[PDB]
Order: C-alpha cells, then structure tokens, then sequence
C-alpha cells in the first residue's frame, strides 16, 4: 500500500447526487441503536465509513437521558462501514467527546479527545495503536474538527482549538506522521475564530472551511501548507454566508478578510469548496435554526467579495425538517478527486421535548458531473413513535 | 481480477433445485428485521448476495405503517450475503426506491433511484464511490430493473423507463463502464411497454424478459447488442404467458411480436430464458393474483408462436400461499453458465389486512442437470403472530 | 490451496478435553436466537464451524411452536464459526431438513435435503453454487448424515438413505467431486440398517459409525474405499453398545456382524472410532432416554466380539441433564489427525412440556494426548425462565 | 508471518493516555449484552482484542442470577475486537472459568480451564485447534492469569496455580510451543503466594507482577528465563504497595523479598512494570475496597526497598466509583515496546444489592511519551436503571 497524495485535479461538478442514508432514528424505535451526535464520513482507498460520537448508550435505554450533560467520559468514537447503522456490534474506536479521523493510504489515524473540560487529553491512534498524546494548552475544552482530517504523502494535518467559544481562542494546526506529532503551527492570517474545520485536500496543500463562533456568520478559511507548515486564513468571499445564525441574504455581507459581525455569535459546523472563482457550499435553509439543508454554487463566491449570484441550488432536507452539522469528505476517482458531504439530522432535544434524549441520523451526497432531479431526504422518524 | 465475459454455453437443465430461503417474516415476529420489498439476487465471482429495498424501518416498529406511501425518501438498497436475513447489521448500499446491481468481475455497480416522482435521480455507484448520475427524462417515475444488471468485458447494461405505467413510456438502455455512462440507446423493436426487466448474459449479448404493464399479458423481450449498442425487442412466443393478470391457458395467446391485449393492464415482474427453440419460465399459479409460483419448460416456447405444450413443471410455492416479484440471476460454473431465480413472498397489505405493513421474504432456486422431487416453500409466517 | 488428503496417522489419545460450548438456550431467554436441532461441527483447514438445522424461527417467537411438525419447508442449514451462537446475523446456507457439510481443502460442500417426504430433493452446493441435485430413490424421506462428510484428494463421500426407518431401507454412498456426483455405490456387507452416519477419514479410506434404527442397539460400521468405490459394512464389536435404547451392560451383546436384536428399534445418532484393537466411543448415560453423556475406551472394542472391559471413562453431561445426537469430526494437527466430538443438548419437548418448542445447545470436546480432570457441561438453562 | 521476539527497548513513558472504553453495563440496560468478569486485553501484530469470562448468559435475562455460583460449567472465554461490546454475535473461544490468551506472531494461543474444583482441566488451543491439556496437580482449583500470556520466538509462557487461596499453594510456569507443553518449571525464589500474574515481555525474558492472596499486600514478582526455563521470584520494592486490601501509605512496607504481613490475606489482580530503578504501577484508590483506580511512577520503586516518593499520578477512576481487576498488556511500536493496561469496572453484587447479578465493563489506557490532562472514566451505569 502507498501513501495518498491526492494529486489529481478536482472533479468538475454540476451539483450533488444521493449517496447514503442511515435511517438511525427510525430504526431506534424498533431495535437497539446507539445514541450519537457529531457524525462524519471518511473513506479508505476502497470504501467509506461513517463515524459519530456515541453517548455510551442506546436510544431505547434509560441512560439515553444522559445527553443533557456535556462531554461525558462515556462518549466514544463509533466507526462502521457507511450505511451500516450504529447497532450493538459497532466498534468503539477510542474514548472521545471530540474527534477527527483519516486514512493516509496505509492506515487509519484517529484523533480522540476526552477528559476534564479544563484539562483534556487528545490521543493519537494510528494503525490500531496509541502513538502520541497532547494535553490542553489553554485549559478550556481542547477540541477538534468533528470531520475527516487530511493526509498527503504520509503527513496528516488536523486543526485543533483550545480556549473560549465566544472570544479569542488558541487554534493550532498539527502535523502527524504515522500517529506521531512532528510539528505544530499556530493559526495565522485574518480568521479571528476557528471551530470545527471541514478540511479537504487541494494538492499540494489542505484547505479548511470552518465555524466562527464569535463575530462571524461568514465562514473562515484556513489554508495549510504541507511543505513548510505555514498557515494562512481569511473568510469565504460569498455574500451568501454559510453559518447559522446569519442575516437574511439581502443584508448579509462578507469582505473575504474579517468576520462580518452579523449575528456572528454561535454557529454550526459546515463546509464549502472552491472551483476557480466559484464556490460550492451548503447551509441550513433557516437563517436562525438548524432546520433544512440546501446546496448551491455561488458565481464568484471564492474570488469576489460579497458575491450573491447563485445557481444550481438543491434542497437536501426541506425546511420542515431538522438538520445539524455538515462536513466535507473527499473521494479519489480514476482521474479526479470528488467532493462529497454529509448532513447530521438531529432529533430530540432541544427542539423536540416529548423525548429526553438527543440523537441523529445522517444523509450523504456526492459530487456529480452528470444530471439529477429534486427531493428531500430528512430523518423521517415520527417523534410520537419514539421511546422517551 | 479480470472482467466477466460470460463466454460459456448455457447449462443444459432438467429443472430447478432448492438453493436458499431467508424466512424473513417468520423471524420478524421474534427479532429486529427490516421491512422490505423488491428483492433480488446477484453473485460476485465467489458468492451470492441478496438485495432488497428497505422501507427505512424494521417490522416490529411503529414506522412499519409507512409502507402505505409509495417511494419514500427513506428507502435504501440493502445488501447481505445470500441467506443472511436483513438484520440491523445490514449495510444500506445507497438511497433507492428502485434499483439494479451487478458485479463486472472486478467490482460492484449499483444503480439507485430516489427523489421526487416527477424529477428523480439515478445514482451510479461503482467500487464504493459515486461515479455518475442522471435525472428523469420524462418527469414520471424514473425506474429500473429491480434485479441484477449484466456486465460483459467491463461494460454493464441496465434497462430504465420513465413515463406512464399505463400507456406509452420512454424506455432507454444504458451502457456503463466502471460506473460511467458511456452510451444510452432508446428502446427499438415491437415491445410496446417495458417494466422491470429480468436480464441475463447470452454471450455476446444480453437478453431481458420484462413486464408489459399496458396492453400485454405476454412478456416483452429486449435484446441488447453489447458490441454496437443496438436494441431489438419483441414478445415471448409461448402461448402459456408469464404475466399476472392473464387469461387462462385455454384462451391465452402470444404472436411473438405484439402485446396480446388479454388482461394486459398491470402485471408483475417475472422472468424466462431460452434454450434453443424451448423456453424455461416461471409465473404465479393464480391467473389473477400474486398467489403461488410454478416453473416449467415450454416446448417451442421461444420459437413457435402460441406454443402451449409444457413439460417439467415444478411447484415452487403452492397456490394457497402468496408470491410476488420474481427474477433471474446467472451463475458461472466450471464449463457452463447456470440460470437461477428468486421469488418474492409478499406478506401483509393489500392481501392481509390484520397488519398495516407490507413486507416480504424470499425463496431461491437454481438450474440443475440432475434430478429432483417436489415440495412447496412459502413464506411460512402466521399472520396472527405478527406485530400489526 | 491444496486438497485435503488426511494422510497423517491418528493422534494417540488418552481421552478428551473441553473445546467449545455455545449456551444457546440460556442465551435464548435474553436475546434473539435460532430454534435448531441436529447440530454438527466441521472445520476448514484454519478453523471450526458449527452447523445446525434451523426451524425458520427464533426461540422467543410465537413461531417456535412449529417444531411439533416434522421436516417443514422452512428448515435451513445454519453455519457460524464455532462458539458463535445462532444469532440473527447467522447465514442460512441452504434449505435443508437433513444435511451434511465438509471442506475439501479448497471449498465447502453442503448436501441439503428438502421437500416432500415421498419426493425429496438433495441439493449439492460447492464453493457457493449449486452444482448437482438428486431426487428420492425410494420415495420415503431421502436423508443424510447430520454430521460432516469426508473428502480425500478432492473426492467427498456422503452416506444417504431412503426408505423405512423401521425396516429394510435403501442406503447409498455418494462420491462427489467439486459438487458433482461422480459415482453412487449401494450399501454392501452385513449392516442391515443405516442412519445418520458419523464418518471420519482413515487414510486411504473413510470409516463411518452409524445408527441402526431397526434391529440393532449395536452401532453399524460402514467402510468406504475411496480408490474403487467399494463398500463394506458390519457392526461395532464392543459388548458395551453405543445406541439408545439398549440393554444393560450385563445383558448387552455384539458379534461384530449382525444387529443384536436387543431393544434394536429406534436409536440416536452417535459415534465411535478405532485405535488398533481398541475402541473410543460415546453414548448417553441412560439406557433408554437421551439423558447424560459419557465417553470411554473399550479394550479390544474394535477387534474382540462382545468385549466389555472399559477404561478412561469421562462424564461429559451428567445423567440429570438432557443430551441428544452426537457425532465425530476430525481436525488435522502438525503430525497427526485428531478426533473430536460434539453433543447435542436437547431442551423442550417432548421431555420438558412447560414450553411448546424443542431446541438445543451444544458442547464440544477434542482428543488429547495430555491429562484432564472431571466435570459436567450440560445445557444449563432453567426451563422455568424460558419463553413458552 | 514471523514469531514475535519483543526485542525492542521499552517505550519511555510520561504517563498514560485514554485508549478504549466499552460501556458494557450502560448498554446492557438497552440491548442484549453478555454478563462477564475477569476481562483482559491482548493484541495480535495488527490490532487489539478484548477478552472476558462469560457467565453463559446476557444481563437482561433471568439466568443473570447465576453469578452467585462460582466457576459454573457455562463460563466461556469471549473474544471481540477491542471496543466491540460483548453482544450476541461474540465468539465463545473455549470453555473457561479461568483463562489466559496470547498471540505468538503467527497464531493465537488460548489457555482455558474448566471443570470440577478438585479436578479441573486446562485446555491449550492454538491456531484454532486443541493441541494439549493438563489436569489439576493439587486438586484445588487449577487456575491461571486472567490476562495475556507472553511469547518470545515461538515459546509462550503462562503462570498457573493449584492449591490453597489462603496458604501455601503449588505454582508452576508452563512453556508452550504451538499449543504443546514443552516444559514445566516449579516456582522458585522468595514469593510465597502467586495468583493472577500480569506478565510482560522484558527481552530476553518475561516478568510478571502478581497477587499474593495469603500474607502480602506487596505484589510478588515472577521472573521467567525463556532460555533455560529457570524461575526467580521476589516482591515489588515500592513502599507504596499495589494490592487491595493494604495499609495506608504512612504504614505500608515492602522489603523486596518477603510478604509484608500487612492486611495480607485476600487481594486483587493488578500490575506494575519497571523502568530502570523506577516503577510504574496502578492500584485501587481505596485501601480496603475495589473502588477507584490510580496510576503513578514510584521513584526507586523497583530498586529501593520501601521507596515512597511518587510522581506523575493520574486518576483513572475516581474513588466514588467501582473498579476491580487490572492487568498489563504490551504493544509493539516502530522502535519500542509500549505498556498499556485495562481496568475492570465491576457492577452489581456484592457492592450493589439492588440487582442479583455481577458484571463489568472496561476502560483501557496506553503508555504515552507525550502529554495529557485529567479525568475519570468509570463504568457510568445507573444501578436503578438496570434489570435486576
Ligand atoms: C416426484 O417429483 C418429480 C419431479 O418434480 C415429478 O415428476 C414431474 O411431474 C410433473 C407432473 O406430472 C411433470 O410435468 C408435467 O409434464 C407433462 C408432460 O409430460 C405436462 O403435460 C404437465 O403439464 C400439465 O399438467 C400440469 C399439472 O401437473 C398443469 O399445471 C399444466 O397446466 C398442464 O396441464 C394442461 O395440459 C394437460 C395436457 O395437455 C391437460 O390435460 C390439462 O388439462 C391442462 O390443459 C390446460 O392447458 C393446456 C395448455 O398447456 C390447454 O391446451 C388446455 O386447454 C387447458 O387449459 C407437466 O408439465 C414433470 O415433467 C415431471 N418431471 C420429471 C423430471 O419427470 C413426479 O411426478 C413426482 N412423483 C410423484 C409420485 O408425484
Ligand atoms: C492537568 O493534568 C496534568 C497531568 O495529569 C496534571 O499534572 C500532574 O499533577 C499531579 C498532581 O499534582 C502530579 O503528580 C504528583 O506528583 C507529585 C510530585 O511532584 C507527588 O507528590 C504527588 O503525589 C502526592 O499527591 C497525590 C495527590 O495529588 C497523592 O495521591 C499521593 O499519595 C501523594 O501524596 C502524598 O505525598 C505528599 C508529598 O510527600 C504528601 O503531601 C501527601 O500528604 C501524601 O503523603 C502520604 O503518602 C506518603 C508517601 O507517598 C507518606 O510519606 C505520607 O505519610 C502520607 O501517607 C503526585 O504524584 C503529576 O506529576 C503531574 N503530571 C505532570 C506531567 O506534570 C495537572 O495538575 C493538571 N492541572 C491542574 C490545574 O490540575
Ligand atoms: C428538476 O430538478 C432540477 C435539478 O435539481 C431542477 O433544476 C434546478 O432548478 C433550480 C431552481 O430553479 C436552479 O437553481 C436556481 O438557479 C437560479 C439561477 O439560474 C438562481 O437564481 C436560483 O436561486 C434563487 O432561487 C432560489 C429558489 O429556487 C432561492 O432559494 C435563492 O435564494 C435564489 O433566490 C434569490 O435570487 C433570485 C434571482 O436573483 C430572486 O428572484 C429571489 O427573490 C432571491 O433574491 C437557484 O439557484 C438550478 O440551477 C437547476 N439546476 C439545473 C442543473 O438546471 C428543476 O427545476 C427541477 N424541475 C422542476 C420542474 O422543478
Ligand atoms: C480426576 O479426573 C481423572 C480423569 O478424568 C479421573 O481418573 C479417571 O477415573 C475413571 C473412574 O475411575 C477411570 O475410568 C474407569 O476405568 C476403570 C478401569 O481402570 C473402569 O473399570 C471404569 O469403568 C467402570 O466404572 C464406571 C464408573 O467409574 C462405570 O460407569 C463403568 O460401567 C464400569 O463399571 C463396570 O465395571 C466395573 C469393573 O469391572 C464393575 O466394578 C462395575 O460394577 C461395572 O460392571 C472406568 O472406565 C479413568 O480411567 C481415569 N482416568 C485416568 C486418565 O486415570 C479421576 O478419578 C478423578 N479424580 C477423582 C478424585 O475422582
Ligand atoms: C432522565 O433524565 C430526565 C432529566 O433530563 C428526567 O426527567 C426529570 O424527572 C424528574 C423526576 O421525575 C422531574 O422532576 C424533572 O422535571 C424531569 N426533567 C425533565 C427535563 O423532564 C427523567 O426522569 C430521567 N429518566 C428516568 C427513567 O429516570
Ligand atoms: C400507522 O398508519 C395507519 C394508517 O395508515 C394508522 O391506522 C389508522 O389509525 C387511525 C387512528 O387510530 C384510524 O382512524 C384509521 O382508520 C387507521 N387507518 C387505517 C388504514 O387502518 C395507524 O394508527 C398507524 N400506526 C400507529 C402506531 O399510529
Ligand atoms: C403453538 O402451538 C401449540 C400446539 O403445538 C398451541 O397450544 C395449543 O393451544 C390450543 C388452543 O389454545 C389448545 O387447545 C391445545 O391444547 C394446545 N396444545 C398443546 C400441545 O399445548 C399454542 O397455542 C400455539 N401458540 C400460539 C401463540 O398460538
Ligand atoms: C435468581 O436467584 C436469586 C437467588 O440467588 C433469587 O432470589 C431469591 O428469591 C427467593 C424467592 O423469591 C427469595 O426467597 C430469596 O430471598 C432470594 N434470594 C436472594 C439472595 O435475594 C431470584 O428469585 C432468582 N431469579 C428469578 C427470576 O427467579
Ligand atoms: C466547546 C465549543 C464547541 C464549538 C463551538 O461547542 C460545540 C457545540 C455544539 C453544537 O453547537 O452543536 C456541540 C458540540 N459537541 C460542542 N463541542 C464540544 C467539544 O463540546
Ligand atoms: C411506477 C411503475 C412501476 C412498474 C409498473 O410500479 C411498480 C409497481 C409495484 C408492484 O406492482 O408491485 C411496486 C413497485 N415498487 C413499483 N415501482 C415503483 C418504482 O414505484
Ligand atoms: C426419518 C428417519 C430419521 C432417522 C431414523 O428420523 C430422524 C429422527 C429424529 C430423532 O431420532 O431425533 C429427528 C431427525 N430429524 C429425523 N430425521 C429426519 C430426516 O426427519
Ligand atoms: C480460587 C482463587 C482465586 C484467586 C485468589 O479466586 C479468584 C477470586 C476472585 C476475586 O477476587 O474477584 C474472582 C476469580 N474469578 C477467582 N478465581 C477463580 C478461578 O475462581
Ligand atoms: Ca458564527
Ligand atoms: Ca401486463
Ligand atoms: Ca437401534
Ligand atoms: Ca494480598
């Protein structure tokens, strides 16, 4: 087996086609299924896997009310082949209330963070063994991407933050070789707050679109140079911004450089990617709630500040249904690298108070150069049919 | 691994021997089992797999009443080794309310259709990644085989239809190489309505026996030329016709060219294959309902219009028990290509109204050159024991 | 991969050591577990598998009362790694109410019999495909070993019977190459009734110890010549006889040649094997009921008519607990071929009438050249804790 | 595949990082999970496995009250990939109420003890077959490590004891090649009572830290010479002693040679390892009960009698939560051999009498040369939510 280089051009896409759906919550009403949140997808050279952070319990289980507590020690990273729901035979890969995973072409790396809020531990597990660990540097919830990391030529990179979720924090970019941290670079550039980066290979480097939880409803961009470990950062140019909450399209702004200070506090994990001057992106349909999901291309969305001309819109989840986190993953084809994404479909609390638990299912779409129609692929569980 | 060519003669069979049964509905009364319909079987060069369209729920689950709705976004293609029932560890391969799958000798292709009735999307997934997609061309339930596609020398073919289920529609034959659509041929010849083709390799080409849902109780034939992409079509010659509904044996007709206009509207997915001038075929025992299943050879059933002399009858499911869809699959042996078939055994609605759900189990038989006896292998569940 | 020849001497054993137990019935009280009977064990070159005939249902399931009926069409052969209980992810290998399985060094052969009592079908499945089939020759419950078949140099042999279970029947020995029947030899010699043979490789031939259901409580022996397909048969010499029912040890007899006519009618599947003049054998502890299980060596038990000197007795299941069928399997070691056995532990009807079902668990022991102690390894379920 | 030699230096660790947690008891309240105790971890050259002794039942099952009885014949060794909870698809590897397992680089060896207290049998299973067995030598609960054995150059060693648990016993060290016992050495040196050794490779030999159940709260050490089979034994030097019960830190003693006669009777399985003059060790936080778990390095803890200066303490389980057995396992890295440990988290009887059963979950930590924070990772189940 050879290391992945991702040294193929990006696939020229026309939109996205349906790829996978796990129906987790529907199944939870008639079977033993893990309570989860913060899912993601990552593929080895042959096939894709779904990941999520378990809550140390199944849904039809009195322990499912534990989701009211943050970052419990029982949270573990779950890993299954994509489309296999999180049943009781699911492997718990590590202890984690925040994680990132990626395959370097030879083996899996898992970054798993657990322990006390003020003194967390990140474990680095490669090829089935613990290779390294790092402690909290700002004593305030050491945390990572909640989506796939990216490896080029045997060096994997992952973005981590420690510090305030509502003010200046300490973001660092780690470079990892076979599980061993070989370099750490501080965040540099004009991004002022970085959470939950959605990263993708853009040979020879890595590009991340993240969540500003402090002053921006425009999404920050982090650019990682894999040759010399240098970091740059800015904000997505698009005037159609990607965060939730955000302003209406008619009053939203981005200048590519600074947080827009428009309903900037809080946010949701999301993604976008460049194609020349243009931008492909997803976001919730609701401006203030994690409801619905849509994708579109913004003409000049990458290069032109405040660009608002969209095309190729697709509804993924209609606005009568709950969404959640979303993130990118990349899949190597015969001649190009394709971009795909997943959407977390959150059910239960806080939005649905009949039940005491919070959990999710997922839906997954992949880039296509072909054609497609329309639809909506929500979680689909009837809240009234669920164990409370 | 090399591409399949299927370039061996067809096995000379005397009838069929029992191969597999999954007992899905019986198990559903005492375990967590997926609600399904439209099952089929396809084998890689080593082993066979069972497929079905899930309804995003298990049977003992309040969501099982969702089967009243057509083409829900929660339908996914399920895939297990043949004989492994659809338990909660089953992989959902893609999002699909219509599908076809096949292995080209190197990897699996799945064709998965989902989305809105008037604007559906077909996704083409090969070797675990999305390679292509196509949108609806007639804005009226883009749909496909519900059984295995066929690949010769790395080119897979699949039959798709879009348009009316009760009048002239737009049927197209797709040619797919490693998941990429390389050519699309319109239907040609005298078949006037094509649904749910059961296709098989007949080197150097592919032959399909389908369902005419409009004017014929005789089954259409589609012949696919894999060398130049040309298409021909007609009707099975046999005066013993394969569709349900149909006339009784004394008043049924086929002229090999046109739909017979005998109880022609509606139908059921089924299969047949040629052996020289003769025809092996299956059908429901009832002429009006999806009850029972029988196979036999029709002497001159391929070459002689209105041929009605049968031999080698076998009851697969007696007429006191429900059947459903049936389809062909092909299995390469040491020196010949064998033909096998599955029968869908539908339980629940509309025939059994004690329950709200509709689901199925399967029974599977394979061609034999040896000898065999008699029996009946129905679903076997007691409807009174079932969750409603 | 090379064909198995079993061309090593037999291991020189001192008794048997515990190998495996599946706890099926205990687990059935708190989990979804298949209803089974007629289990056996067979190993590929690397590891062992447990097999059993399912009843198309789990135990905690209203369909579990179906065991009152004989040879239902829903019975299927189940196959799992040894020690994996028959959970819902278990593969159903074929449709069977009687079976035999074996690995030839390259691939698995399964012999699966199903269908009508008076007109059954035996299917022969090799390397995951149906290769051959044979119909009933005496129109009276075509049936086979219910334990492993044996292959030498790519030819597998299996013993089958058709006809009366309480009078002269028609026993035949089949020789199978890659799933294809290449020769059938009629039973020859002095054995007068043959059921459920427990066979083992004894290079260059195969030896079987079987069940006489007609006139013998001494067990018949069938010797199979793999070179020229010739058959010989007789009875185990030991005056300590292996069948149940049987006479007390003080009044039991065998002359090595004829059925003893001592409580000869009926029986139970069992095993024995030769080592020079001596015999290793198992049997129920009770003379008239399938209760308890014991093994011992009979000095001169192979060569001396009516020999009754035993040594090296071991209790496997004490006589306060139910047993059932038992059979041999052989395992290739570094320098010798070891003999192992399994015991079926039947729970439920007819002995335990609180419940309506009949099912079993298994315990497995293997030959040892070492030392060992004592114990008892019964099913262990409390009948009062079971679903009825 | 080549034999493991473990001929790399020990990794220089700063403490331990979180590796795995299975949440078994929490899951048992909403799923079918095995009742277990005496768990351990062992890895093949690629990945880690969790083992435990089943009680022949799931937790939500009336048979769960069987844990009141000692050493039932239904106890079997369970084996899953690390992090896969013991669901119903778990393989029971052998019959065992005491066990040890290890991989020699080519295949797994399992040592499985079962049968009567006064006459037990140890079975030795290698590469999926029974190779050897030994009977009880002292007729008083033949028993072994309950953690991984160690193999160097194809010879595996395991420590076994037979005789009194509260007085002088007969401890022997076995040397096993491909499942065959090749040599047995009696215990030699100054250790006066040996139970449940936690052993690790210390090339060219093996070192074990055990449990003195008779006169010592200091842990015995067994040194095994793999070249000439010679045995040495002593006690851990550290004045901070590892057993439970024990004296408080101000009044505990060890002289490296003799049991300390300080609350010496009874004990708990535990571990330690040397690094030069220093000692890494774990123990319960409570001095009297199996509550809490802590690790630390003792300066001069290996070489200096009664050394009590500790550094690098970590809480693994806080003292408000139940612990249990703990043991070491070793994992080969690129250039060093790492040490890891597991902690058994016992729930139910005798400490929690709302339920009748006793079971456990696990938490697992691995040596790190990096940095880390703090936390506590207890079982996490709410005893009031459990089936009784
Ligand atoms: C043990 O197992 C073995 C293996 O399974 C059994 O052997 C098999 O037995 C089968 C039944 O006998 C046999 O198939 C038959 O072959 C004959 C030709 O030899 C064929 O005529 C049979 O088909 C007729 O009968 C079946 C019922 O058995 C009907 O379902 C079918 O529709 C056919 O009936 C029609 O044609 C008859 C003859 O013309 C008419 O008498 C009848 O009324 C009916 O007429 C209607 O349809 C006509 C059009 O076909 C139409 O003109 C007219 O107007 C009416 O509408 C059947 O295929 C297998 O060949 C044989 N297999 C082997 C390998 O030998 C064996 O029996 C079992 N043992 C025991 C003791 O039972
Ligand atoms: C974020 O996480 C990091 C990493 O986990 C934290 O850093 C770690 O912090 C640990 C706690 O400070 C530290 O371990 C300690 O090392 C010191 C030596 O530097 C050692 O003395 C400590 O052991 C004592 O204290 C612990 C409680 O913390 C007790 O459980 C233990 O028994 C020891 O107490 C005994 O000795 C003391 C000193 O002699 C006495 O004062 C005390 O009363 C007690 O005496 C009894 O025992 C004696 C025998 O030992 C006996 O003579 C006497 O009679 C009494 O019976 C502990 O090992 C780690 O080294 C450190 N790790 C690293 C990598 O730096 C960090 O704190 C976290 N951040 C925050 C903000 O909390
Ligand atoms: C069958 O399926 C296909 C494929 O999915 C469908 O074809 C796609 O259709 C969509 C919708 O028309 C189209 O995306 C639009 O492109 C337009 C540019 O040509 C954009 O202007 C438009 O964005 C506006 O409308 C959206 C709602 O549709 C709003 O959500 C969005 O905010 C935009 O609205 C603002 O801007 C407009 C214009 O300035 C203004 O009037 C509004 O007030 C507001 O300020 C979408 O991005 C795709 O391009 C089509 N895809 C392809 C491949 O052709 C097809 O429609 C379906 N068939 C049927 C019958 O429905
Ligand atoms: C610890 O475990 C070991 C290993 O399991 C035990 O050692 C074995 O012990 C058994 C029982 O003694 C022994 O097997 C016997 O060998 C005798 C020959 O030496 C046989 O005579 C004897 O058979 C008779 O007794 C059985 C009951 O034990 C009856 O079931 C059986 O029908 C026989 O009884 C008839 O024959 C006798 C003699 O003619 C007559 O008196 C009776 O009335 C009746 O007609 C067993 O086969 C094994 O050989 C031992 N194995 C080894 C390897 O040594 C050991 O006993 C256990 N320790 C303790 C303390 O119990
Ligand atoms: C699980 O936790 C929830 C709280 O998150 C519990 O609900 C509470 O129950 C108490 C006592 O019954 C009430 O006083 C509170 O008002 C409830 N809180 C909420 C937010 O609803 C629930 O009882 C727990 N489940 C079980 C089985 O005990
Ligand atoms: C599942 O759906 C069916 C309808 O498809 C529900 O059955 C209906 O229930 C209502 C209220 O009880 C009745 O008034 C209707 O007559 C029923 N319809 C039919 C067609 O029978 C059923 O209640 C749903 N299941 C659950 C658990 O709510
Ligand atoms: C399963 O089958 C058994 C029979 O094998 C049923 O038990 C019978 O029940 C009927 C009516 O209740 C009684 O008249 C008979 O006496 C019973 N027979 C025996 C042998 O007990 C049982 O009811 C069936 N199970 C279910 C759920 O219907
Ligand atoms: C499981 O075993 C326990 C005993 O170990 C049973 O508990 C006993 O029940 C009886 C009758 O109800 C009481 O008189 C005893 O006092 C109980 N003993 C203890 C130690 O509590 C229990 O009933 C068994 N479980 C089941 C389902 O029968
Ligand atoms: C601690 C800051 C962080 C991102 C802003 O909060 C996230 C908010 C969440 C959210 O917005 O849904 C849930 C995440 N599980 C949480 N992350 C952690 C590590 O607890
Ligand atoms: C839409 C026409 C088509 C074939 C006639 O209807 C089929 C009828 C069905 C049937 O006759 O059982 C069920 C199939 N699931 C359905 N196919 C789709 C795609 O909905
Ligand atoms: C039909 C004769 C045969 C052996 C004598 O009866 C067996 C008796 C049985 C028994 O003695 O337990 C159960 C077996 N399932 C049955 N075999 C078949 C094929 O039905
Ligand atoms: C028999 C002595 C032995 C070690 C002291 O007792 C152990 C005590 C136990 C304990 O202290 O928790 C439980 C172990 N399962 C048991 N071992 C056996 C084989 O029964
Ligand atoms: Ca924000
Ligand atoms: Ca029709
Ligand atoms: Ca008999
Ligand atoms: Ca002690």
């Amino acid at each position: 087996v050879e290391y992945r280089n991702w040294s193929k051009p990006q696939c020229q896409i026309t939109g996205f086609a349906p790829f996978s759906k796990d129906n987790s919550i529907r199944l939870s009403a008639g079977g033993d299924i893990w309570v989860t949140r913060e899912p993601y997808v990552s593929c080895d050279p042959g096939k894709c896997y779904q990941f999520a952070l378990g809550q140390g319990t199944t849904l039809d289980n009195k322990h499912s009310n534990d989701t009211v507590h943050d970052r419990i020690p029982h949270r573990t990273l779950l890993m299954n082949e994509l489309g296999v729901p999180f049943h009781l035979g699911t492997r718990q890969v590590c202890i984690a209330w925040s994680s990132s995973s990626c395959h370097d072409g030879k083996a899996w790396l898992h970054v798993c963070i657990t322990g006390d809020d003020k003194n967390a531990t990140a474990s680095f597990i490669y090829d089935g063994r613990l290779v390294d660990s790092i402690g909290s540097w700002s004593q305030n919830i050491l945390r990572t991407q909640e989506s796939e990391c990216v490896c080029i030529n045997g060096t994997c990179t992952v973005v981590m933050t420690d510090g305030s979720a509502s003010g200046r924090a300490d973001t660092r970019i780690l470079f990892i070789e076979e599980g061993k941290i070989v370099h750490i670079s501080p965040l540099s550039g004009s991004a002022q707050h970085i959470e939950e980066c959605s990263c993708y290979p853009r040979y020879p480097g890595v590009r991340c679109i993240c969540r500003d939880n402090w002053k921006g409803s425009n999404r920050p961009v982090v650019d990682i140079n894999m040759e010399d470990y240098s970091i740059d950062s800015s904000y997505v140019c698009s005037g159609l911004v990607g965060d939730t909450p955000r302003n209406d399209d008619s009053s939203s702004n981005s200048n590519c450089r600074n947080p827009n200070n428009e309903r900037g506090t809080q946010g949701v994990k999301g993604w976008a990617f460049d194609n020349g001057n243009d931008l492909w992106m997803g976001r919730t349909i609701s401006k203030e709630s994690r409801s619905g999901y849509e994708t579109f291309k913004v003409i000049g969305g990458w290069s032109t500040p405040n660009s608002k001309s969209q095309v190729n819109r697709q509804v993924i989840v209609d606005n009568n249904n709950w969404s959640g986190y979303s993130g990118i993953f990349s899949v190597e084809g015969k001649s190009c690298i394709n971009r795909c994404f997943y959407v977390e479909l959150i059910r239960g609390r806080p939005q649905e108070t009949r039940v005491w638990w919070t959990s999710n299912s997922i839906v997954v779409f992949c880039g296509t150069s072909g054609t497609y129609g329309t639809g909506s692929w929500p979680d689909g569980a009837n809240i009234n049919f669920m164990p409370i």
